[PDB]
């Protein structure tokens, strides 16, 4: 039976900012001196013959050893104890996921769990809806450590588009009688596209008229999502609106271009298509022309017989001039016939052709009109 002290409790665990009582005792037959040795402040203080108490408070750092201490006979008794605090999970933190990610890509998860502590006690863990992609435990950290990290590179799926994904920490106090705490980060939902190498195709004629109505449509496949896709079309400058339509994965893009005097000659139709922060283009060079129809002309179109009549087909600066078969002479202005009207001439149909050439492309407008002989005694 030597003298002894004696400090209560041996181990605590103390949340962090917290504050608890320490009791001290000996049995020395009477004590000399009495105390307790901790840099800690202390609010309450009890006392005993054989015993002290104090009420450590606002304990913050991880590990403290406070000893309390007896003078019994001259000689010093001792008793060491152990203070350790702890954190809870209250930050639990989960990066930012890529805005647009690449399907059949790698995406790198990462959360931090800054100053939860011990660290040995933490598990974190990362989690694509309710299922676990990865759990991490720390045990085997030093003691004093604060704080976790969990990365993790998960494969991008057709699967996870509109997807949640979230980092989970949880503090197990359960050896110390403090249970469980637990708490996860917000939910990062991922988006996931997928476009093909491949430029969008585009359906249009070659050649349009100043004022004609043609069809032209863009299109692509193999578009995921399909919907989030956005097809821009349009003539040169001028923009057409076309109906994006949704089939599959694939979609559709149809409208209707007029010629406005931009152009003539060479012009451009575009299509590009945004899906992601992916582009993809499509140029077709498109030949506009303008054709003025021809202007077929009679000097009266109605006549008494014996009457002068002079037809002439008439055309823009352009083409080549064919009035009743016969080529405009000279070449590249109004062509002219010249008749004596004759009772045959009645009901008579006269006929002039233009003939235009567009990028080696023969081009015809044909136009017709009809004379009246009138009729009288002789
Ligand atoms: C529709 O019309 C447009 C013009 O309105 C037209 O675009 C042209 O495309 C050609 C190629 O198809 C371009 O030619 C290039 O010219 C540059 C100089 O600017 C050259 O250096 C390029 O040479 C490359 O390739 C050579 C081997 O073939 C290499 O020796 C060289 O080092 C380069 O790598 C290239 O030939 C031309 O510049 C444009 N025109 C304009 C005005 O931008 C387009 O081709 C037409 N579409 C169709 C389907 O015909
Ligand atoms: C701390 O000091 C000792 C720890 O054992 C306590 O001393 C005994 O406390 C019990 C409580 O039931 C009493 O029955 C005994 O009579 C006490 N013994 C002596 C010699 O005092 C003491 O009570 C504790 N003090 C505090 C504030 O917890
Ligand atoms: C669980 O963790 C979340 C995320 O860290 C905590 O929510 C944050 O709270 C603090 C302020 O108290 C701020 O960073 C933000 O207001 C929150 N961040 C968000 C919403 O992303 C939350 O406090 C924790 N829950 C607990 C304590 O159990
Ligand atoms: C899709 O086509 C449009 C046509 O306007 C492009 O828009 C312009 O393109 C020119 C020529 O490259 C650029 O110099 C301009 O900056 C663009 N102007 C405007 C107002 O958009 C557009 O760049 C194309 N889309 C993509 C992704 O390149
Ligand atoms: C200790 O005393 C302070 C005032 O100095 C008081 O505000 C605080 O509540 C006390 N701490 C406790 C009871 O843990
Ligand atoms: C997934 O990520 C790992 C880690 O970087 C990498 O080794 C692998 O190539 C990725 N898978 C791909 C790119 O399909
Ligand atoms: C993802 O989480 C949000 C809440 O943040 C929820 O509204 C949505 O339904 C979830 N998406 C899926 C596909 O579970
Ligand atoms: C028609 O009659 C007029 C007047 O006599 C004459 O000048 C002309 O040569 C005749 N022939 C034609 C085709 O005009
Ligand atoms: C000439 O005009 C007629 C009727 O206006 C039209 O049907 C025909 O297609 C034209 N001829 C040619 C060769 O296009």
């Amino acid at each position: 039976e030597p003298f002894w002290a004696d400090l209560q409790p041996r181990v605590a665990f103390v949340e962090r900012g917290g504050s608890l009582w320490l009791n001290c005792s000996t049995n020395c037959p009477r004590p000399e001196r009495g105390g307790l040795e901790t840099s800690l402040r202390r609010n309450g203080t009890q006392r005993g013959l054989r015993w002290l108490a104090r009420q450590l408070v606002d304990i913050r750092e991880p590990e403290t050893q406070p000893v309390c201490f007896f003078r019994c006979a001259r000689r010093t008794l001792q008793a060491r104890g152990l203070i350790r605090t702890f954190q809870r999970p209250d930050r639990v933190e989960l990066m930012p996921l890529p805005p647009w990610q690449p399907v059949g890509e790698n995406f790198t998860l990462s959360c931090r769990v800054p100053g939860a502590g011990p660290r040995a006690s933490l598990t974190l863990t990362l989690l694509r809806g309710a299922q676990e992609l990865i759990r991490r435990s720390f045990a085997g950290e030093p003691p004093r450590a604060r704080g976790a990290v969990l990365t993790a590179t998960v494969l991008a799926r057709r699967e996870d588009h509109g997807a949640n994904f979230s980092c989970r920490a949880e503090l197990d106090l359960r050896p110390h009688g403090l249970g469980l705490f637990e708490n996860s980060s917000a939910p990062r939902e991922l988006r996931t596209f997928s476009l093909s190498p491949d430029a969008p195709r585009l359906a249009a004629p070659r050649l349009l008229e100043v004022g004609s109505e043609r069809p032209v449509s863009c299109t692509l496949d193999g578009l995921f999502p399909a919907s989030e896709a956005r097809v821009y079309l349009a003539l040169g400058d001028q923009n057409l609106s076309p109906d994006v339509t949704l089939e599959g994965d694939a979609f559709v893009a149809t409208a209707t271009a007029t010629a406005s005097a931009e152009q003539e000659g060479a012009r451009q139709l575009v299509c590009n298509v945004t899906l992601g922060g992916e582009n993809r283009e499509t140029r077709e060079n498109v030949t506009i022309y303008s054709f003025p129809a021809p202007l077929l002309t009679l000097s009266e179109p109605s006549v008494s017989e014996g009457q002068m009549v002079t037809v002439t087909c008439a055309a823009g600066a352009q083409a080549l001039v064919t009035l009743e078969g016969v080529p405009a002479a000279v070449p590249g202005q109004p062509a002219q016939l010249q008749l004596n009207a004759t009772e045959n001439d009645d009901r008579r149909s006269f006929f002039c052709d233009a003939t235009l050439d567009v990028d080696g492309e023969t081009l015809i407008k044909n136009r017709s009109a009809e004379l009246r002989v009138l009729y009288a005694p002789r």
